[PDB]
């Protein structure tokens, strides 16, 4: 039977978070390949989540998600309309908005929110799935100039991610970055004005 054998996606996976708790950021992975598929397609996940960002993945894509105003948000090209795997089964988005390149769902119990940044810096930093912290330069609401242009690889795979001003609030979160000739020269960035409700 033709309907009888059509699928349905997996959910997103917390396989693992950026800590920024302390004086170092760094990566931490909780969940290998194997399980990361299983999990997909149950949407169970009895992991303990800790800390602000996760790092996520689809049966095809990894990314980032951050925790602000108690939504775990990310990025629609990464999560599309996927639910999250929780303790409790897959969990739908309570936000969705593909022309923010937008999703949320509800914070997983355990993770803390990213207070949102009201100083009006211009002095931004980009946190990576690689834990790098990349000083940003704010070009007006939504926008960014890396300081240190670095090979676009670098920045693959952190959508998702935030950006924070110098104390550590979220400016907004990680949407897009532009290159010229391989090396990474600017990103676009979902302002946490929008990140709420
Ligand atoms: C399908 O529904 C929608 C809805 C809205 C929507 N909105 C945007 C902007 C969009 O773009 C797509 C995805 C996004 C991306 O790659 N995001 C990053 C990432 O890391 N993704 S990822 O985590 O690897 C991944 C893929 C999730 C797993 C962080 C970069 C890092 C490196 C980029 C490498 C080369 C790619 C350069 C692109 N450049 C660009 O578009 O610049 C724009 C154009 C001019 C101004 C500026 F804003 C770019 O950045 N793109 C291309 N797709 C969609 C799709
Ligand atoms: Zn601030």
């Amino acid at each position: 039977s033709h309907m009888a054998s059509m699928k349905k996606k997996g959910s997103v996976v917390i396989v693992g978070r950026i800590n920024l708790s302390g004086d170092t950021a760094y990566a931490q992975q909780t969940r290998g390949e194997e399980g990361c598929q299983e999990t997909s397609q149950t949407g169970r996940d009895k992991n303990q989540v800790e800390g602000e960002v996760q790092i996520v993945s689809t049966a095809t894509q990894t990314f980032l998600a951050t925790s602000i105003n108690g939504v775990l948000w990310t990025v629609y090209h990464g999560a599309g309309t996927r639910t999250i795997a929780s303790p409790k089964g897959p969990v739908t988005q309570m936000y969705t908005n593909v022309d923010k390149d937008l999703v949320g769902w509800q914070a997983p119990q355990g993770s803390r929110s990213l207070t949102p940044c009201t100083c009006g810096s211009s002095d931004l930093y980009l946190v990576t799935r690689h834990a790098d912290v990349i000083p940003v330069r704010r070009r007006g609401d939504s926008r960014g100039s890396l300081l240190s242009p670095r090979p676009i690889s670098y920045l693959k795979g952190s959508s998702g991610g935030p950006l924070l001003c110098p104390a550590g609030h979220a400016v907004g979160i990680f949407r897009a970055a532009v290159s010229t000739r391989g090396v990474a020269k600017a990103v676009a960035f979902i302002p946490v004005e929008s990140l709420e409700t």
